[PDB]
C-alpha cells in the first residue's frame, strides 16, 4: 500500500500503475476518475429524478489510511437508490484538494460516500466544498479527527454518526461511470457528483491535512482522460 500524490516521485500518480500488479488498471483503464465535468457536453435525462437517498445515523469509526481521512459505519448506515437497485453507505472519503473538477474549477474539499449492492455493485455520491461557513457534518467529528494528530493512533471510534448532516441537494448531479481514484483504481463505479456546492471552514480542512501522511497532503488523483464516456445531468425544474 505504498503510493504517493506527489507528481515526479517513482510512486506519483503517473506511476501508479506500475507500481504493482494488482494497481494495473490504475495505469490502462480507460474509465477512470476523476474527469472534468463540463456542462458544455452533459446529456440531460429528465428521467434520472431528484437523488434517493434513505440514510440513517449509526454508531462509526474514523480511520486514518495514511493516505486519506474516511468515516466508515459499523452499522447500517441506510441506502441510496439508483433504478430500484439499493446500494448500502458504507464510508466517506475526504480529499483536498477535490478530484472533480465542475467547468474547470477545482474545489476546497471533496467527500466520496462509497456504497455498496448486495450484487456488491459500486456507487458513490460525491460531494464538492468551497471555504466558507463550517460542515455541520465534520463539525461534530473535529475533535476526533485532531486525536490523529495530537496521538499515535489511526482508528477511533467516532460514536454515532448522521449522514443525514451532510450537505446534499438532491435536486441536479452529473451522473457517469468511473473508477475508484486511489488503487486498485477498480473501474465499475457509477458516480453520482452533486451539482450544489457545500460549504467547510478553513480549520476543518486543515484538521484533516494535519492527520494523513506526508505525501498525501494533498491527495487529489489528478484529473484523467474522459475518453468519450458519457457524462449524464439531472436537475428538478421549479416547473
Ligand atoms: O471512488 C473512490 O476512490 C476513493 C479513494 O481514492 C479513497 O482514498 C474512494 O474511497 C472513493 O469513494
Amino acid at each position: 500500500d505504498e503510493f504517493s500524490y506527489i507528481d515526479g516521485n517513482p510512486n506519483g500518480p503517473e506511476n501508479w500503475g506500475n507500481l504493482k500488479p494488482e494497481w494495473e488498471t490504475c495505469g490502462k483503464g480507460m474509465e477512470q476518475s476523476p474527469i472534468q465535468l463540463r456542462d458544455n457536453r452533459v446529456i440531460f435525462d429528465q428521467t434520472l429524478g431528484k437523488l434517493r437517498r434513505n440514510y440513517r445515523a449509526v454508531d462509526a469509526r474514523l480511520r486514518n489510511s495514511g493516505h486519506d481521512v474516511l468515516v466508515d459505519f459499523k452499522g447500517n448506515a441506510g441506502s441510496l437508490s439508483i433504478n430500484r437497485v439499493e446500494y448500502q453507505l458504507k464510508r466517506i472519503h475526504f480529499h483536498s484538494p477535490s478530484e472533480h473538477e465542475m467547468n474547470g474549477e477545482r474545489f476546497d474539499l471533496e467527500a466520496q460516500l462509497v456504497h455498496e449492492s448486495q450484487d456488491q455493485k459500486r456507487a458513490v455520491v460525491s460531494i464538492l466544498f468551497r471555504f466558507g461557513r463550517a460542515d455541520p457534518f465534520l463539525s461534530d467529528l473535529e475533535d476526533f479527527i485532531k486525536q490523529f494528530s495530537n496521538s499515535q493512533k489511526n482508528e477511533i471510534n467516532a460514536g454515532v454518526v448522521d449522514p443525514n448532516q451532510l450537505q446534499i441537494d438532491d435536486s441536479a448531479y452529473y451522473r457517469y461511470m468511473g473508477s475508484f481514484t486511489a488503487p486498485p483504481c477498480t473501474e465499475g463505479i457509477s458516480w453520482t457528483v452533486m451539482r450544489k456546492v457545500a460549504t467547510v471552514s478553513p480549520r476543518q480542512v486543515l484538521l484533516l491535512k494535519q492527520a494523513v501522511n506526508e505525501n498525501a497532503i494533498n491527495n487529489a488523483r489528478p484529473l484523467q482522460p474522459t475518453n468519450f464516456r458519457s457524462v449524464f445531468y439531472f436537475e428538478q425544474l421549479k416547473s
